């Protein structure tokens, strides 16, 4: 019993199954979902949220990873109704989702106050549930590596160290905030391959994408030219740091797309094995 | 029946007596209480309300203006329960409150979808209540007007020119936001006397305060420092332009030094009653 999900007993990372690392059930603004609700449908977001993880299940999913943070509109309480309604085991999260600066909140306060956050969520529980989080999930995009944004990374480095929960990133695929989260985490101690940088099937300089995975992290490419790239990548023998998902206000697409597209290019089962059942498995090991 | 009133029906603007124009009954960040409630007690900050209120009360104040907006975790459930509790008129507002960008929510949306959003709560209700609002609070500071600020003021002029109902801004005292603001709030058509700019007593540049006076909007000014600005301008006769107020994660400070403080040092009861009762009246009327 290592990893904890939603709604279920914890269970060994071994057991992990084929595993959708990078699934989001549903995503908001907070601030504006609580603002203005007439704006949204919770009876059609569960629908929508069950019938997505049926439709993987039936593929033969086992476990998805859903990295909704604050700024998305992690709901746990959502999570559990959708884990009752399904089956699915579900790892849920912490961390924090921005571009450039924290919320007001957050004026005036230490990365340590950040890091008692995540570390809250992760042995206590999430949102006064005892639904505990897996893992920390951080962001960066154009406007780069701000101050703020740096403090999450920090922040997510101290929430490992104590903890040892693995770290899961987006970032921009086109000015090196990848690289640079990377290289922060790493100088704080977090190991390399308890790193996932996401977001990079975006971009085609695979030699950008090649030096994250040199430097022992996982990459999250997550449609010809993405899926050119992940063939490229696979063919090059980075299928053991591929990691892929699909990623608001589908699942099938990998099972109806980009794996018949592989597979029908030389792709064997042993590298599907190693993308979804093996990369998730040694990432929370 | 003019101004809408939290938990009451609707009052016209000539008896909404003596006025606090900016009181927060209680400030938070949305998404930080969504994803961490162990970090809030809300029935401290009922109790810290009511006994606000009820001080209030006891000074002769008549009607509270509640300018929490989108940003500062307006919860108009909250507000009626203070109502039920102390009887207080008060008035809730719509807007929203950023310094730099939007969230992700605006991505790819119009001034005039932000608009709709104003106009709703000002004409349908607050939250899904019938509670409607009855002013549109604004917000810029150290960034300046950036993109996404000029997005809601122009939002906010669109609003005024549907419902009539007046404008209140935050402003930086030392950078010109002030001004900016009601110079394009003024060029969409909005009527200068339907402008409060406010947190301006930060400042000792009077002749900055005066010019935006003379330009036709109220100046909020909202210790010795800040009360002698506030004399200086009474005595240079900005009375009629001046609403002074107090301003999260007292209202007594007003009665018991400021008020004291002006009428030691001449100004009447005439004047009092002018920043308190005639100014407020004008800006609803
Ligand atoms: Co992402
Ligand atoms: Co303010
Ligand atoms: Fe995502
Ligand atoms: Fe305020």
């Amino acid at each position: 019993m290592r990893i904890p999900l939603v709604g279920k007993d914890s269970i060994e990372s071994k057991d992990i199954g084929f595993t959708l690392i990078h699934e989001h059930l549903r995503g908001f603004s907070e601030a504006v979902r609580q603002q203005w609700p007439h704006l949204y449908n919770e009876d059609e977001e569960f629908r929508n949220a069950v019938n997505e993880v049926k439709r993987a299940m039936q593929f033969g999913v086992k476990t998805i990873v859903d990295p909704t943070v604050m700024g998305l509109g992690r709901d746990i309480r959502f999570m559990e109704k959708v884990v009752k309604a399904t089956g699915i085991n579900l790892v849920a999260g912490t961390g924090i989702y921005i571009y450039i600066d924290l919320p007001f909140y957050f004026l005036n306060r230490s990365i340590d106050e950040i890091a008692d956050l995540f570390i809250h969520d992760i042995k206590e529980g999430i949102q006064g549930t005892l639904n505990k989080a897996g893992f920390v999930k951080i962001a960066a995009d154009e406007p780069g590596i701000t101050k703020d944004v740096e403090k999450v990374i920090k922040a997510a480095a101290i929430a490992n160290k104590e903890t040892k929960v693995p770290i899961i990133t987006h970032s921009n695929a086109h000015n090196n905030t990848g690289l640079e989260q990377q290289r922060i985490l790493t100088e704080e101690g977090v190991d390399p391959g308890k790193i996932l940088i996401g977001h990079l099937g975006d971009t085609d300089n695979i030699d950008y994408i090649k030096k994250i995975a040199d430097k022992g992290s996982f990459i999250g490419l997550d449609v010809d030219k993405r899926n050119e790239t992940t063939l490229r990548l696979i063919k090059d023998g980075y299928s053991d740091k591929i990691m892929i998902s699909h990623d608001i206000d589908s699942t099938t697409l990998i099972f109806e797309d980009t794996i018949p597209f592989l597979k029908r290019n030389g792709v064997n089962e042993e590298v599907i094995a190693t993308i979804f059942k093996e990369n998730p498995k040694k990432f929370f090991s």
